[PDB]
């Protein structure tokens, strides 16, 4: 049924991860890790495959799966760009929907399958040109992500950041805040990218 990361009653316009350097407030630019925009069907990937990469009990992919709805899962495989000092590190997300809500947005880090990290934020929703819209603008990342980052960046081969990256995931679970009813769970992977190649992503329907 799905055609790109959302459902009927929620869809993601938009997120990236990122950094501006220091010298960005006299000349502007950013550096994107990763990156989504939503301006025939997806492709399948059994979510049997991937629960052990993500954590156990509460929270956990086989639970919430199982919680349902199924259709609204996704796994996003990124190929990070590694390759862009104090600057300032940030996420965004851009949301959409018909209706009016207020969505809980957590996000897990896992290393191992086990949760390291957890940020957790509500948006409530603002109506715009017919539909309403939830900004998670710049949200700080985390310091660990950034500590992460910047020793990934310093292993001397990429299939060494390769190896590293096998066992570091992201699950990102939107749900109604006020009814609990989960709107989207979207499940991150990450391969390193080539220097010359900037950041790609590859989006699968998870089903069972
Ligand atoms: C810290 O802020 C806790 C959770 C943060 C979630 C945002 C993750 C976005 C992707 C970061 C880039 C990863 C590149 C390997």
């Amino acid at each position: 049924q799905a055609r790109g990361l959302g459902t009927a009653r929620l869809q993601l316009v938009e997120f990236s991860a990122f950094v501006e350097p220091p010298d960005a407030v006299d000349s502007y630019q950013r550096h994107l890790f990763v990156h989504i925009s939503q301006h025939p069907p997806l492709e399948s990937v059994d979510v049997r495959q991937i629960y052990d990469k993500f954590p156990e009990k509460k929270g956990g992919l086989r639970e919430l799966y199982d919680r349902g709805p199924p259709h609204a899962f996704f796994l996003v495989k990124f190929w990070a760009d590694l390759n862009w000092s104090g600057g300032f590190y940030g996420v965004s997300s851009q949301y959409e929907s018909l209706e009016h809500m207020t969505l809980t947005c957590s996000s897990k880090v896992c290393s191992f399958g086990k949760q390291v990290v957890e940020k957790v934020e509500t948006e409530r929703a603002q109506l715009e040109d017919g539909r309403f819209v939830y900004r998670l603008l710049r949200s700080p990342m985390c310091e660990y992500l950034v500590n992460f980052l910047h020793k990934l960046r310093q292993l001397p081969e990429r299939y060494m950041m390769n190896s590293v990256l096998e066992n570091f995931t992201i699950l990102q679970v939107v749900t109604n805040r006020d009814t609990q009813e989960l709107l989207l769970c979207t499940a991150y992977v990450f391969e390193v990218s080539t220097s010359e190649r900037g950041a790609q992503h590859h989006i699968y329907r998870l089903v069972r």
